[PDB]
DNA sequence: GGTTCTAGAACC
DNA sequence: GGTTCTAGAACC
């Protein structure tokens, strides 16, 4: 049976009504958390038994997800935090059959 | 010369105008972050070159601070996150002479 | 030294 | 398995 974390993550990303906060990236190769602070306080506790981004991120890394790092190539944008993007080779828009390949690290 | 992190942490805690966000606990044995989300976005970047609670906490642990853990002894308070308290034996209200005993772990 | 990303371990 | 707290390592 699919781990709850992955089922819930898929649901979160795929669901349109959460797309202000968490959504597929534009080519469906990763997912975005667009408003980390409101995602954590308003969305996480509806799905998990916490409201901590750090605990969500710990689960992402536990299941092999990696952060897509965004650098400041140019002007420093202090006004805007760089959304927050995570990727797994087997977490892909339109490819729910691949989810079974994702494994918890221990 | 005192590490910038410790100088800035002392300043943050001691300064009255930041006390909505970060302040001594009531017996001066620890410090409190009362509004983690606004502390991180409004206060951290005035002092450090980031606005991430996780990066602040990493520095706390790097210098030997530990979280004072708060358990739900009774009713679950989902509406209210449990402020956030950190302690170091040598970080103490009215005892700035002790700060020199705090050491970075590597 | 400071910041970021990820993971080990304890606790649940 | 999930959540929390802390630390190793890479990058700056």
């Amino acid at each position: 049976h699919m781990p709850a974390f992955l089922s819930k993550l898929w649901t979160l990303v795929e669901e349109t009504h959460t797309n202000e906060f968490i959504t597929w990236s534009q080519n469906g190769q990763s997912f975005l958390v667009l408003d980390e602070q409101r995602f954590a306080k308003e969305i996480l506790p509806k799905y998990f038994k916490h409201n901590n981004m750090a605990s969500f991120v710990r689960q992402l890394n536990m299941y092999g997800f990696r952060k897509v790092v965004h650098i400041d190539s140019g002007i420093v944008k202090q006004e805007r935090d760089g959304p927050v993007e995570f990727q797994h080779p087997y977490f892909k828009q339109g490819q729910d059959d691949l989810l079974e390949n994702i494994k918890r690290k221990v």
